[PDB]
């Protein structure tokens, strides 16, 4: 039984809490909208193997978190979330990745660039410049919507595979 530590990073309001809940939710609770950072557990199967995912939904750069740096020491991979309708959230990705590289003293850190809210037709961040940013960091790019559940499982499963590929 292999565990995986995942950290969800991004500006405030990009949907990090909403993406993490849609993966985790067993739908016992109708709707649950967290406000405080927290960690959550989910069993998944990737390429034959069972996998326990610890998912930490961090607060944005706006909010203070005492454990912020420790979360990144613990994190094995990272979901970098912006919203495709907030251009500053896209520009903030450079800071969060730079912050990960500082705490982890490394560039080859398993990450996945994630452009949330793919349901809003007010698309300001083109898919092509998002893929370009992902190309420059050497990491996959996945489009998701925590509102329509699309891509949600694909993002997290991609991150776990990055961890696997990095491990060798
Ligand atoms: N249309 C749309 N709205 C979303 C989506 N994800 C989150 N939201 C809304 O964005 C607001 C803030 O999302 P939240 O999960 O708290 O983001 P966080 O600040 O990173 O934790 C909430 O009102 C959500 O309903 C999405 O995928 N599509
Ligand atoms: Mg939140």
């Amino acid at each position: 039984m292999t565990e995986y530590k995942l950290v969800v990073v991004g500006a405030g309001g990009v949907g990090k809490s909403a993406l993490t809940i849609q993966l985790i939710q067993n739908h016992f609770v109708d709707e649950y909208e967290p406000t405080i950072e927290d960690s959550y557990r989910k069993q998944v199967v990737i390429d034959g193997e069972t996998c326990l995912l610890d998912i930490l939904d961090t607060a944005g750069q706006e909010e203070y978190s005492a454990m912020r740096d420790q979360y990144m020491r613990t994190g094995e991979g990272f979901l970098c979330v912006f919203a495709i309708n907030n251009t500053k959230s896209f520009e903030d990705i450079h800071h969060y990745r730079e912050q990960i590289k500082r705490v982890k003293d490394s560039e080859d850190v398993p990450m996945v660039l994630v452009g949330n809210k793919c349901d809003l037709p007010s698309r300001t961040v083109d898919t092509k410049q998002a893929q370009d940013l992902a190309r420059s960091y050497g990491i996959p790019f996945i489009e998701t919507s925590a509102k329509t559940r699309q891509g949600v499982d694909d993002a997290f499963y991609t991150l776990v595979r990055e961890i696997r590929k990095h491990k060798e």
